[PDB]
């Protein structure tokens, strides 16, 4: 599969066509306040620089693989552990969020990725109830240079042909998200690239994280893709939510 043309999302996978997609544009005023949605808890996401981790283009993103230990709750007993995190971009003037805002599209967007604590595999827990759980972040343009981004982001030139990987010392992955864990919006969708199993919970902060001008050039300009082509614009279209209700911790 790749972005922008064949083969058809749905001939890779029946669930890329399944009434219950990912992403979504959400719309503040008809989102449900909800006061059970408690402030997300994260354990272990403050990693020492050994043993190193993963991070790679794989033709579509970069991916840096979480190792074990990083725990995250959604509430009393709705348990996760982090299996990667991963980007969103668009490209030279244009924005590229997968999930968006009353029709407002943001330069980025990141996503962690978390397994079930039901589950041992990530096999297993496709298409299951709250089996996989994501966190969700815009990324917007501040005026400083984010640190914890620069870690990653000064490497993408290493891996900058498709398939290429490097090795990054541990970090504090919390560092990359939002400082504010209290105020999000939640919905049941699913992934956004093949399988696009369903059953995924997808939490999008309200406060965003801020990258320079560089960052987000570095970003959407080191990369490349399949063929010949710059990896850009790396984003999923909106999908309805087709009666779903999108809730929110804040009125
Ligand atoms: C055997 C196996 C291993 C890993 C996966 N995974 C697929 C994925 C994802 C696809 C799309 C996303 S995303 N853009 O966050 O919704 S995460 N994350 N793990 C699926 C099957
Ligand atoms: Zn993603």
């Amino acid at each position: 599969w790749r972005y922008g043309g064949d083969p058809p999302w749905p001939r890779v996978s029946p669930a890329c066509a399944g009434r219950f997609q990912s992403p979504v544009d959400i719309r503040p005023q008809l989102a449900a306040f909800s006061p059970a949605l408690r402030p997300l808890e994260l354990l272990g996401f403050q990693l020492p620089p050994l043993p190193e981790l993963r991070l790679r283009n794989n033709g579509h993103s970069v991916q840096l693989t979480l190792p074990p230990g990083l725990e995250m709750a959604l509430g009393p007993g709705r348990e996760y552990r982090a299996l990667q995190l991963h980007l969103h971009w668009g490209a030279a003037g244009r924005p590229g969020s997968e999930h968006t805002v009353e029709g407002h599209r943001f330069p980025a967007e990141i996503h962690v990725v978390h397994l079930s604590t039901a589950f041992a595999r990530v096999d297993e827990a496709l298409g299951r109830p709250g089996g996989l759980a994501v966190l969700a972040a815009f990324l917007e343009e501040g005026p400083e240079e984010n640190s914890a981004y620069e870690q990653l982001l000064s490497r993408l030139e290493e891996i900058a042909e498709e398939g290429s990987e490097t090795q990054v010392p541990g970090l504090d992955i919390s560092a990359l998200l939002p400082s504010d864990f209290s105020r999000y919006f939640q919905y049941e969708g699913s992934l956004t690239t093949p399988p696009c199993a369903q059953g995924v919970i997808w939490t999008v902060f309200n406060q965003t994280v801020m990258l320079s001008a560089k960052q987000l050039h570095t970003l959407s300009d080191t990369l490349w893709g399949p063929g010949d082509s710059r990896l850009q614009l790396n984003f999923r279209a909106t999908q309805p939510l087709n009666g779903r209700v999108i809730e929110a911790s804040f009125p």
